[PDB]
């Protein structure tokens, strides 16, 4: 059983969906074919916390999420998504680095494919992974969404101006 809520965002309407307070999905679903969504119940007040944190994220005021997640995918996808969760705000990794981390040296391209299937964007940070040649990927506007998120995280001001005096 699954309910959903859509919010505005600088990168487009973000659909949050899941069961109870647990997220199963977070995607900019517009202009794409998503047949699951027809089986979902709208609930304009679900995921109160996640929406606040997302809003705070986009406003620069949040860096670490505290949200309940239920990730579904293959063993290999789960390993990749788990490793994605270890990438700090404002940092990046290469696909090769991620393949090394999950114990599959040489599997950069597989990580790229699994990264593409990430059901929960932003919070599981598939945008923080980039290949050696530096080119963003993703159809349907994906490239521009990723870039937006990367530019936001890079623009982060120092955490405490008092440290300068």
């Amino acid at each position: 059983m699954v309910h959903y809520r859509t919010i505005d965002s600088p990168i487009g309407p973000l659909t949050l969906a899941g069961h109870g307070s647990v997220l199963t999905n977070l995607r900019m679903l517009e202009q794409t074919y998503e047949p699951s969504r027809t089986h979902w119940t709208p609930d304009p007040g679900a995921f109160s916390g996640a929406v606040d944190q997302l809003n705070a994220y986009f406003a620069g005021e949040l860096t670490e999420f505290d949200v309940e997640l239920d990730l579904r995918g293959t063993d290999f996808q789960q390993r990749v998504w788990k490793a994605l969760l270890t990438i700090p705000y404002g940092e990046t990794r290469s696909y090769g680095e991620i393949a090394d981390q999950i114990g599959a040296p040489g599997a950069a391209r597989a990580v790229g494919l699994a990264n593409g299937h990430n059901p929960i964007a932003i919070i599981v940070p598939c945008h923080r992974v980039i290949g050696a040649s530096g080119k963003l990927t993703g159809y349907g506007g994906g490239i521009n969404r990723k870039r937006a998120l990367l530019e936001l995280e890079k623009s982060r001001a120092p955490a405490d101006l008092t440290l300068f005096d």
